[PDB]
């Protein structure tokens, strides 16, 4: 299973609180508990426009997990609604990484972001 600093990281990532309370909530009949941990993180975490794992995510009001990148290129095409759910996220929405997410995510898939 996962281990207090994974949990410790996890309880810092305040702005997607539910979502990893559901991913805490999901032991398996095959194989390691942590596997299946991990298996729950890639899916719960995957962005909708390039279905990657999310890098650099920006965790929107509508509480949907983009890349930076993704949502960057969405602007820039003139369309400033999230790619999730198509709620209007305006001109100018003011954007940071989010980064515990992406501590978490780091930690747990070293390198996924590699070149991107
Ligand atoms: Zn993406
Ligand atoms: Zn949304």
């Amino acid at each position: 299973s996962l281990t207090a600093q994974q949990s410790s990281l996890i309880r810092e990532d305040k702005s997607n609180a539910k979502l990893w309370n559901e991913v805490l909530a999901s032991r398996p009949a095959s194989g390691s508990p942590f596997q299946l941990f991990l298996s729950k993180v890639e899916e719960t975490f995957q962005c909708i426009c390039c279905q990657e794992l999310v890098f650099r995510p920006i965790t929107t009001v509508c509480q949907h997990n983009v890349c930076k990148d993704c949502l960057d290129r969405s602007f820039r095409a003139q369309v400033f609604s999230c790619p999730a759910c198509r709620y209007d996220l305006g001109r100018s929405y003011a954007m940071q990484v989010n980064q515990p997410l992406q501590t978490v995510l780091n930690q747990l898939f070293p390198g996924y972001g590699n070149g991107r």
